[PDB]
């Protein structure tokens, strides 16, 4: 069976007060693991989720020549301090850098974003708003099974952007490696159009299998930040993928 | 003298645990007062101030007929509720709500949107970013000062845009009335670039003056978000101007 | 509860609000969304009285159109002549002559207007009764002119609506001129009249209520022996607006 | 000042009964550090740390075609449990599979393995003894000091090799990630011949500076093999570079 509805997972959301939805994908048995099979394929803005795709077309472009070249700060004093300084593609993604990101989008333009994201298969591929935020209050949604899809292609390089280009991006989405596993993801926090939702999309690498993972859960203050990460871990354990 | 500062306001802003400026100008006098000359002249975002400017360009170049004329809700649900729904220029400037003028700034477009802001001396004048979202993220910068400067032009029927469009935009101005004073006023929130401020300008118009206002104060959180009307009428009151 | 598809209907426990006060008079109500009136009083609503200062809607519009007032800030200076009420003894713009009712500043309005293009536009205006007969400069006191609240109600949503015989420019000042009252709820915008001339002696107030989407058009008049009740013009209709849950 | 000695690292090694030495090369600055000058450029036998150069070589030459090509285990039982299966190129360096890199070596052969060390400058440029055994008991010697060359030159891609081979070795030495720092490195047991002594050589990177470090310390049994990263990371921790 393809995909499976495990509502033991619910235990981990209702302990922290929350809602949301995890996936799981194995790779090696081909088949899918949801708490909730009906948001598993509820579409939302990708937010900081779009630094993936974002960054690959951004290095297979030239806009990033690689991953040592410096993002200046505009000098504009935004929320986030991380953000206030200059960034590498590293940094970027570390710190969900959004400005970074924006220019990046600019200069790609919106005719190469949307050629691009239609060759991906992206979420809806609609680029809709302005090219520099759409992914924060544009057109464009995708769901945590389709962000699964895209990861699995990302994972076995078949995006058709270069191979360097999609080893960089691995690289840039590095999150945590340890004797028993390592994480490379990306977190988001879509606020500007409800409902408001933090994501955490990836894929857990160990010695003889990968496991891709994308949940979302609903978010209306940034107190719950820390659950995206921490739900997902939990899930993660009970199904005895990482100890 | 024609400007004079008034410390003794900051006992308003320190009573709510605060920081901002309240400028005053006496139109019969010519004549301003501010707590603070320093902060009375540091430029902000103007955020939903600049409905006020907004209005009066999609008035005179026809994007919106008149006050009456509906602006249909786009159907994707938004924070505020009363966004979510059909507004018309009145309902839309006393609810700040955004995505109505993100569609009057698209219509007007970037060349007429620049070109009416260098006539109305608004500001430093400068649109650059995004035309449906300058004055949330972008370049244009607004100071207290700058927005009495702009009121006393609007006031005085002095802008380059018809009679009309001033006469229509100060009736979606109106914020209060009583039998000792008019407001005619407009709220502002900027959040999306540091300080997050909030705004309040306009004017009082008495039986035989009119005294102009802009204030703005830091605002961390929406929770302080009551406190622009609450000082702006401390100060009002103190200076013996509305009961 | 009310009936729909109805053109008047008659709510006599608004007789309270005037009881309570020891007083007698009528509130008419108008849903512009619905086409649908309200009264205490399906007979009073629809006696015609001289419409005394509500006249100034009409004179100001007329005043407007014809240059004689080229805005609201034009000053008309005080002609020297102490009268009774202490704010008419100075000088008033359109807003503060409408805001106290200074009568002499209008009567100077009518015979600059003169009685053939008075008459043309209370006609064009379809206003009360049409009757100017008496003195150019006072008829709306104490001549032929007569109105009712259902009139004032018809008058006034052609105003709303910009769709009386003159400018646009002149239909936006009026309106500009009445504003009485406005919060985060409710706009009210209206005139307050006080016929004292010939018996009955009464009291109006004539105007609309604004909210988010819908506009309530009401006229009101009470019996008013004296100036002591005249603050019971707006206390009642208040009362009215907040029992059929139009205000807070 | 290119070497600067610091004896209060010292305490690292005696609190846990140990002898050897640590070097740490601060990129931005250009200045190195050690607990003594002498050990740090006393060359030994790499043993597993030859897994570094070896891999790149295989990339290079086109014995490992990726880093998700098996190698499938001989058959023979041996010590280590983990070597007794089958491993791609990130498995057989995180368990050091010595039988996987010999079968390398000899199909690399003992010309090719010959030039290419001398093109990478590492160590002494010796392979006399055995083709598939003579970083553990043949002619070739390595300092701390000379790791760290041949390190810092991986890190920028400037070894004779394809940019690809090197990104591919950089993912396989990934040894641990935090939001604090990520380690690439690679573990040496060197056991054949005297002295008996442990190897950590890698890198510490940071958000806005790379920290090069090679360690050695006497290793008489299999016990203390944890105290090379132990060490290495209380020197770190000492230094500020880890919190
Ligand atoms: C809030 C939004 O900018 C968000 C995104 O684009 O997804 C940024 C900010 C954040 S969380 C910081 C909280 N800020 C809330 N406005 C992240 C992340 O953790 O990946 N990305
Ligand atoms: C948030 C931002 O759009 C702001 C503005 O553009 O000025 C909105 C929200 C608000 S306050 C509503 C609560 N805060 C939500 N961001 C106002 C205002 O009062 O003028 N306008
Ligand atoms: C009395 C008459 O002039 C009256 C009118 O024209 O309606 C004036 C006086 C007044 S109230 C003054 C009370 N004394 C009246 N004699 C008003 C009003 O309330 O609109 N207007
Ligand atoms: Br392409
Ligand atoms: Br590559
Ligand atoms: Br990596
Ligand atoms: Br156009
Ligand atoms: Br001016
Ligand atoms: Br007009
Ligand atoms: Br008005
Ligand atoms: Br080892």
């Amino acid at each position: 069976k393809e995909w499976q509805e495990n509502k033991s997972w619910n235990a981990h959301f209702t302990e922290h007060k929350s809602q949301g939805v995890v996936v799981l994908w194995n790779e090696n048995k081909q088949q899918g693991f949801t708490n909730n099979l009906k948001r598993a394929n509820q579409a939302f803005l990708p937010a900081s989720t779009f630094k993936i795709p974002n960054s690959l077309i951004a290095l297979d472009l030239g806009v990033v020549k690689d991953e040592h070249q410096v993002f200046k700060w505009d000098g504009q004093t935004r929320d986030i301090a991380t953000w206030n300084r200059d960034h590498n593609l590293i940094t970027a993604m570390k710190y969900s850098v959004v400005p970074v990101y924006q220019e990046f989008a600019r200069q790609i333009g919106e005719a190469r974003m949307s050629k691009m994201l239609h060759a991906f298969d992206y979420g809806n591929e609609d680029i809709s708003g302005n090219v520099d935020s759409f992914w924060l209050d544009g057109g464009i949604r995708i769901s945590a099974t389709e962000q699964i899809s895209f990861l699995r292609k990302l994972y076995h390089n078949k995006l058709h952007v270069s191979e360097r280009s999609q080893r960089i991006v691995k690289q840039a989405m590095l999150t945590e490696a340890n004797g028993d596993y390592i994480i490379r993801a990306k977190t988001g926090y879509s606020t500007r159009i409800e409902p408001k939702i933090g994501w955490w999309v990836g894929w857990v690498e160990l010695d003889d299998n990968v496991w891709f993972f994308a949940m979302n859960m609903d978010m209306p203050t940034s107190d719950g930040l820390g659950l995206r990460q921490a739900i997902t871990k939990e899930v993660l354990k009970q199904e005895k993928i990482i100890p």
